[PDB]
């Protein structure tokens, strides 16, 4: 009785009692799964389409033809025949979308302006019922899957995915290359012929079917609109009833075992990494053997692995658990950073790595750790945050091939049977006689034999010797490697307490003391047993030089290295907290179940105030802190780009170079000293929020002080003596350059700032409405026409209260040829805002209204907004109400005048910076034109430089 | 054969051998004692006639005729009656002059520029042949007397003196009220009869004779052409052979003697004065009882008197011997600050006073002593610095009254005659018997039955009860009290070292390292055998907050504290050193003889590395800081003024509220712990200026270096992480007022300050004439007509690499109506630059020129020049030079336009603050007309204050 075009109708949908989105799931005739979720209190809707074909399709002769055909498929359709159509549209209501290719997977999904679904879900349907594939682009978008390729060349972690790809079967589709490049795409082609065209088109048809499709719809339209909308639009995809692809025989044969790997990598790490080929286990989702396995084997803390390897101080971190394949295998893979003393000792580390594992087939399975792991994960179901639309949808697509419409939610976080029979069996494959390990370390460099051909990886490849098989073997019993305990921190109150008569509609302030600052907000709109806990420590000891610096930081590293054991339990029991030193001092956050918070609170408050050094820790935690400054070297050119913007615009700012210098000060009687001064004299602003009282805030601030009171002696540092840093102000019509070289990269960096004015409602929405208008066609112009490189971005810089726009690219090309187009684009985008319509331009204030007043969807991210306001003390917590009713009076010629005072090139108020990171040999047509510009003053010593220029105030609090 | 005019010329006159300019004395035929100087070099000219008459003269009626008579005299004469033409004529000649009345002398002086001694001479020459006395002025004058009476009255030291003469015989003239006031200037005289015009006329024509005057004459002219100067202008004033005055019986007799005066001051302060009459001494100037004895009894360091009072912990400061009285008379003091404990014990103070002493009756007078004194006065004659030449005439006018012509420059340095006999004869005075005391201390508030008339002071009288004395005489010996061993500084090596051929013109950076800037410069001008030797050394603990800078001047006042009795050795042998922290960290200055220099600098920079604090020292210490910190509520209210426009005006400043507060904080343990800190890590600049060759300065900066490192084991602060403060910038057209109450003067204070622009050669010299311009009308207008208090300052304001120009006035009038004024003045002043001849204007440049290029005497003089240099980071060494010739090329319309753009009330850029220190009670016609004014932006927090404007760049280095 259902409609012709659907099989099957829901199964009514297993979700959390506290969700109040309604789902529905559907099975097309023509094979399609679908799930349909209606929230009426959502701002933006979302859809995402997922393919389960990825690069492990490619043709033989093409490789990255899946991930070329996506970037295809985006440009232009037979009824929207405009190449941006589809995300111009998006970015003139309010949405964003994305795309991704896995081996098995083609994901493609947006979020838009919940007023506007069908029209965004009409353009995205076209893609899968009439694409033109038109060869205009066919050359242009080769050079964006080219530099998409480049910007990962030297990026360590993808060297080595597609590293343990070659070093395996050749003729299993695993050894593909998946990105595809210039090299591969257009190239290759016509020297071999084929036409890449046709075989887009052809790959295309083969793949592309319904039968193989899983869409996800989110809006605020009722189940049953839903249900029409999504039949309309995609019942008619073309259904090729193709086989699902499938790859049983598995990648890494018996040759390729026993193996062994020297890679040496780009940053200076130093990395183990053990691997075990084992079955497809999707199947077993119900009791997940391997990650039973995979929780026991990444434990940390008493009596686990990784502790044992920290004492012998040759690990540092330890991951370990089963890692995705494809369809008819998995690996199940251990993970270490080597110390300087673990790299010497390999063979010593794995042979415990074994003897763990040992240790497990002698105990056996264990009921009621699973049994553990089975109620955690049911909490952690019952109470997960409401996602955003644009990320749930994706997930969910993804998620549509592998289970049933009413277990789509629930699979892989609900447990149900126990299975020790099915742990036995993967228990079983982790042996000396399965393994592959491989070793990154610079210290192979100039030694290696072999180039993997994609991405130039030096290597060598070796076959590990029987004896060393051999000994693992003999892998006995490590007396020490006791399984974890019961968990202690697992809560068990989720009441969730009344809304106090006197709640607020954001922080108010509850306690302003000479030692502390209480911001209080009791959760109104959620309702999770969760609560976020914020605390800034200030003190001028922290940041005061170089040596402080380092130390503040040693201390928080030492401090949470030795918290660590007792912290896994917390984190596991979903409680987490993290620590970091800033230049005001320290951040001690709290988040999950509020239940236990209290006791993990007092656990690090009390090791604050009381720390004692291990003389061995200290060493390692230092030597690692030290090869990490060295290496932001090896850094993307953009991410050196925003530090040296960064440090350039802030009155006070130790650079790296400035912290490695100072390091070799740091002895540890220095820094046993360096403790009681920090806490000697302490200021403390907090934020605590969520499922607490006013009553329970109060006693949880009061436990921070009273504790570090009692035990360090602090007393109360006035607020009035906090010394805080401004920005630096550039001078009318000054433009600024700081160039340094990159010695990793051939691509280059580049950051331009264009500083406006102080913060304010006005000032920040003419800076945003601006963005706005020009994110698509920044995006449009500079990236998917001129092709300048893959990262190209632009918008708002917000820093010490001070704001303007940047433009942050990474490319091939030399910095003053990006400068001279990234100019070309301000005066286009000039003439295109004079040249707007009326109602397009309301359409961008309307989009941006929206992106604004999108409601946090959980407590962490509305936390994260009030922290904001605090951190950057304007304490400004209705901001986005006041801000969009400014931006709604905005007018065309208010955002032209703005650009003629603060942006053009002959602005009278251009306020312009730009830091230039050259590429490692670099350096020092229908186009658009660049106006002329000036000559900028050259910086060489950025301390020369603020002092000779004036600092801005500091923005009045609101 | 000598001129019908003078009696007698010369003596050949004793003088330094290194005193290249050259001396001649005279006897006028009309009894006027006269000294000509002449040097060629100078560029100032400069001469002083001093009158044997002061207040003691003074009617019994009318006190104070004496100093009023003096501001008549400058009120215009017959031959120039314009009533400011003498001091007109200066300020437009590079001149200045001042005058004083004491109770035997009236001293007036002048400089002028050399080119116009003879004009400026025949306009002072006038006041002693014909002053106009003129009733216009008379009226007004009484004014100006009556706030210099005024603004004193709340100063304890005046209180104090007044409080000693009233406590004495009121039949002798000693007694009588020197300053006068208009209570006894106007009044008395209409309600009494007698005409105060007729008064004065009698005075002048009584006592202001000839026979009573010396004149002291210094000009490039030489001395032939300086005798008919001198002559022509001199020789004429009248005679009246008025036999010289003498007060021989004694002021306090029998019955003043055994006296006691418990006296209540203003400032909480706790002091000790003790006081016996002694014969005149005057006579004994080759001998010098007087000050053998004060030299023994106001000793410091080992075994002296002060070093017991000490450690008892009863008084900090100790000062002793011989008092000016008049001729007849004397007194021998002894004073001292007394603890806490010490106000408990001032009887057993007292009679350890009497102990020592005591102890010098039984030692008996020692050649040895006498003997070393000789020694060193006669190198510190020899080699007396250059002297100003203002300073040295009024000097000199002086002492021509008392000494032979060719003695007038040796007496009171060199000694000759020993005499034990006299030494005995002084001794024999100090006894119980002839004993006054006097106590001030706020203890005695409310319980005090009289008043002395003049000033209000509280106070009790009584007599000190027979035993007590009677105990005084039963003043054996305390074992303790030693002698002064042999002077180990006194200086043997004045070997001037011959001028390295690589010297240089200024100071020269020799040493830029991360430890330490040396700037070095030989002398190459006065050929002293002196050394400057100036140290800074930074450390951003020294004022971190308002605790360490606690830390940081406690620490050095300890230090100064325990190494006093070492150092008086050495001050005694002209080798002198100051210690001070800063905003930046300490100052360390060593002057004087450079022989023993590096002994000297050793010991205080040793102590400074391996400092111990004595528990008792350091409560003591405290105690005094923090009564000093209460303390400056009680200062002058234009003294809180500027400080508060100081505090305002700096980014970072700690208020003495804040220090109070924090120094609560401050224990022994806290305090032994900072010294460490603060001595971790420096930087130290330093310039070392003198009788020193290149290597020596190298190695005198080595020992400082190596002694902390080795000591305190220092490490180099690098210089690019030394955080310098910038001064808040104020907003175009801005008006900002902070307004404070002062607790105890029924005056208020006032500072204006229009900050114009960031120091530079132009912005200097457009700031530096104007306020030449209006120096003097300032003066004329706002004081001498407006009559609005006793201190009317103007002048340029430099601060943090920033200036402006600055009034500064203390009034009975409220602060609205000052500030009314002032911009009144400002009108004027305009008018007159827009109204002035050329020549005039050219005048002002000339005059402006010659100050500025007047060249240092000495050698302190030319250092502390280049240390401002260097303080500053300007580096700026031939700053003079530029600046002049800059200055020669402003016009009229500079100047003007100047004043429109930033000072006029309607400048585009006008940035005004005013500081209002408001009166104990106070408060919240033909006048030129004020303009109307802004509503001032009022200042209730200095913090929120600075954090809402922005800062200066600093000053880029020459």
């Amino acid at each position: 009785m259902n409609n012709p075009a659907i099989q099957r109708i829901e199964d009514h949908i297993v979700k959390s009692p506290e969700d109040k989105r309604e789902y529905r799931g559907l099975e097309l005739a023509n094979g399609i799964k679908v799930l349909l979720i209606s929230d009426p209190t959502t701002d933006k809707s979302s859809a995402a389409l997922d393919v389960h074909i990825g690069s492990l399709s490619d043709p033989p002769n093409i490789p990255g033809l899946s991930h070329f055909c996506f970037h295809m498929l985006f440009l232009g359709t037979k009824k929207y025949p405009k190449e941006n159509e589809y995300s111009q549209f998006l970015s003139e209501h309010a949405g964003s979308s994305n795309a991704f290719t896995s081996g098995e997977h083609t994901n493609y999904y947006f979020d838009v302006s919940h007023e506007h679904l069908e029209g965004a879900l009409d353009r995205f349907a076209q893609f899968f019922l009439c694409p033109l594939f038109d060869a205009s682009c066919k050359d242009r978008e080769v050079n964006a899957v080219d530099s998409e390729h480049e910007k990962n060349v030297m990026n360590d972690a993808w060297r080595l995915f597609q590293l343990e790809k070659a070093t395996g079967n050749p003729k299993h589709p695993f050894s593909k290359f998946g990105t595809g490049n210039k090299y591969t795409l257009e190239t290759r082609p016509n020297q071999e012929g084929i036409d890449v065209r046709e075989e887009l088109l052809k790959f295309h048809s083969t793949y592309y079917s319904s039968n193989l499709m899983a869409i996800c719809v989110l809006g605020r339209e009722s189940l049953d609109d839903l249900t029409n909308l999504v039949v309309k639009l995609f019942s008619e995809v073309e259904n090729k009833n193709v086989p699902l692809p499938e790859f049983p025989e598995h990648p890494f044969q018996e040759e390729h075992l026993k193996q062994l790997y020297k890679i040496v990598p780009i940053k200076d790490i130093r990395n183990l990494y053990v691997t075990f080929p084992i079955p497809d286990l999707q199947q077993y989702y119900k009791s997940n053997p391997g990650h039973y396995l995979g929780h026991l084997i990444g434990h940390e803390g008493p009596g686990s692995l990784l502790s044992e390897l920290k004492s012998k101080g040759w690990v540092n971190t330890l991951v370990g658990g089963q890692k995705e394949g494809a369809r008819g295998f998995m690996f199940f893979i251990i993970n270490v950073d080597l110390t300087e003393e673990g790299l010497l000792h390999v063979e010593d580390i794995i042979l415990h790595m074994f003897q763990y594992i040992q240790k497990l087939r002698a105990e056996g399975p264990q009921e009621w750790v699973f049994q553990e792991c089975k109620d955690l994960n049911a909490v952690a179901f019952r109470f997960k945050d409401k996602e955003r639309p644009r990320g749930y949808t994706s997930k969910i697509a993804g998620k549509l091939h592998y289970y049933p419409l009413n277990g789509v939610l629930t699979a892989e976080y609900l447990l149900e049977e126990f299975r020790p029979d099915l742990i036995d069996m993967v228990l079983d494959k982790l042996r000396p006689e399965n393994v592959r390990v491989a070793i990154v370390s610079k210290s192979f460099e100039g030694k290696t034999d072999r180039t993997e051909q994609w991405y130039g990886t030096q290597y060598k490849q070796e076959a590990i010797p029987e004896d060393v098989i051999q000994k693992w073997q003999n892998a006995d019993l490590n007396g020490k490697f006791k399984l974890p305990t019961k968990n202690e921190f697992i809560p068990t109150n989720f009441e969730i307490l009344a809304l106090e008569k006197d709640a607020t509609p954001y922080p108010a302030l509850i306690k302003d003391t000479a030692m502390s600052k209480l911001w209080f907000k009791q959760d109104d709109k959620f309702f999770l047993p969760k609560a976020c806990l914020n605390f800034e420590f200030f003190s001028p000891f922290a940041y005061v030089d170089p040596l402080h610096c380092n130390m503040a930081y040693l201390y928080l590293e030492l401090l949470k290295d030795s918290l660590n054991e007792y912290a896994y339990a917390a984190e596991l029991a979903g409680l987490s907290y993290d620590l970091q030193n800033t230049i005001y001092g320290m951040y001690l956050s709290v988040k999950g179940y509020n239940d236990k918070q209290p006791i993990l609170l007092k656990k690090i408050t009390e090791k604050m105030a009381t720390f004692e050094i291990d003389k061995k820790r200290f060493e390692i935690i230092k030597e690692a802190y030290m090869r990490s400054l060295n290496n932001f070297r090896a850094e993307q050119p953009h991410q050196h780009a925003m530090y040296y913007l960064r440090l350039l615009m802030t009155e006070v700012a130790w650079t790296k170079d400035e912290l490695k210098e100072a390091l070799d000060d740091v002895t540890l009687p220095r820094l046993k000293a360096f403790i009681p001064q920090l806490l000697s004299r302490l200021h403390i602003e907090a934020l605590l929020h969520g499922n607490i009282t006013k009553q329970a805030a109060l006693g949880v601030m009061q436990m921070v002080e009273d504790t570090l009171i009692e035990h360090a002696h602090t007393k109360p540092l006035l607020p009035s003596q906090l010394v805080r840093y401004r920005e630096v102000q550039l001078p009318d019509r000054g433009w600024f350059v700081y160039q340094r070289r990159n010695e990793v990269h051939n691509n280059c960096g580049i950051e331009i700032y264009y500083q406006t004015d102080m913060q304010s409602t006005s000032e920040n929405m003419f800076l945003e409405l601006f963005c706005q208008i020009i994110s698509e066609p920044c995006f449009n112009t500079l990236r998917t026409k001129e092709q300048l490189g893959y990262i190209v971005f632009s918008g708002p810089r917000r820093a010490n209260g001070i704001q303007g726009l940047r433009f942050i690219i990474q490319s091939e090309k030399p910095p003053h040829y990006l400068e001279s187009r990234v100019e070309a684009f301000l005066i286009t985008m000039e003439k295109a805002i004079e040249d707007m319509t009326e109602e397009a331009f309301q359409k961008h204030i309307q989009a941006l209204a929206i992106r604004r007043l999108d409601k946090p969807k959980k407590l962490s991210a509305e936390c994260a907004k009030y922290w904001g306001e605090i951190i950057s003390q304007q304490y400004n917590y209705d901001r986005d109400n006041i801000e969009v009713a400014y931006l709604k009076t905005l007018s065309k010629d208010d955002i032209i005048k703005f650009y003629k005072e603060m942006l053009a090139v002959d602005a009278p108020r251009r306020h312009k910076v730009s830091v230039h990171v050259l590429a490692r040999e670099m350096d020092s047509i229908n186009l658009s034109e660049a106006p002329p510009l000036p000559q900028p003053e050259v910086i060489h010593n950025m301390t020369e430089f603020k002092r000779g220029l004036p600092l801005f105030p500091l923005v009045k609090p609101h």
